[PDB]
């Protein structure tokens, strides 16, 4: 296990636009998205309520997509 994901590091709350402070990168299992993009998370809204220590996944971002 060597890819480290994004990882909350606060609740980000419904809806919120994402910024660099709320995500640090794991490596955790399941795998999320790739900590390589935290860069281009910046300013993407969360559809999900994300509570510290969750990892983030694909499907939790509006408009992500790699």
């Amino acid at each position: 296990m060597a890819q480290a994901s994004v990882v909350a590091n606060q609740l980000i709350p419904i809806n919120t636009y994402l910024t660099l402070v709320m995500m640090r990168s794991e490596v955790v299992t399941p795998v999320g998205i790739p900590a390589e993009d935290i860069p281009r998370l910046v300013s993407m809204q969360v559809n999900r309520a994300v509570p510290l220590g969750t990892t983030l996944m694909p499907d939790m971002v509006k408009g992500y997509a790699a």
